[PDB]
DNA sequence: ACCGGAGGACAGTCCTCCCGACTGACTGACGTCGTACG
DNA sequence: CGTACGACGTCAGTCAGTCGGGAGGACTGTCCTCCGG
């Protein structure tokens, strides 16, 4: 089933064989089969874990500061934003 | 298709008849088709989103709390408790 | 009765991969200028 | 001097190739019902 990273990337039929395959060994390129992505499972109990306990955590936020900053930070990706975030106290 | 209520959580073969189905003629009983619960969608987009809420909460935290068990005060229920501790900012 | 879990239709993932559109390059054709000849 | 021919340059059109939206579909896991212990 696998296709070799290069055909994926570019979206073409993949031969598959062993080692290399048609066009990484035709066009000169070097064929990988890079292992499957990590990803979390896509399942109903791990959903709810996650969705509950990041509940949990806006509902404590919201004893100590406000809704409003609630809604920043559940946006923002930069590492120093959260920190100055909790700066200006 | 949809089993009554009672049939529900008895976990018997409904008839499924309406207005009062089966059992619930027999027995004389309050037989309710209740309407089709909603949960999130489990889709990996929206498994991702909320991960990364709860990531930025999960960091924003580790800085408020940076001394443990966090899922201590996570598992507590009072408020005014909640925040008597807190107050031991 | 009661309820763990089998059974199965269904929701939605998450792969590979075919196909269409858009961009670039190359070739051809036309037009304009310059030179040569009368 | 004037006209004609040739050569070069520029523009347009067509073809090919590549990134991309996403169809196809096996599959993972849900989420019902209700069997039978
Ligand atoms: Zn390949
Ligand atoms: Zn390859
Ligand atoms: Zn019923
Ligand atoms: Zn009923």
């Amino acid at each position: 089933e696998q296709a070799c990273d290069i055909c994926r990337l570019k979206k073409l039929k993949c031969s598959k064989e062993k080692p290399k395959c048609a066009k990484c060994l035709k066009n000169n390129w070097e064929c990988r089969y890079s292992p499957k992505t990590k990803r979390s499972p896509l399942t109903r109990a791990h959903l709810t874990e996650v969705e509950s306990r990041l509940e949990r955590l806006e509902q404590l936020f919201l004893l100590i500061f406000p809704r409003e900053d609630l809604d920043m930070i559940l946006k923002m990706d930069s590492l120093q934003d959260i920190k100055a975030l909790l700066t200006g106290l």
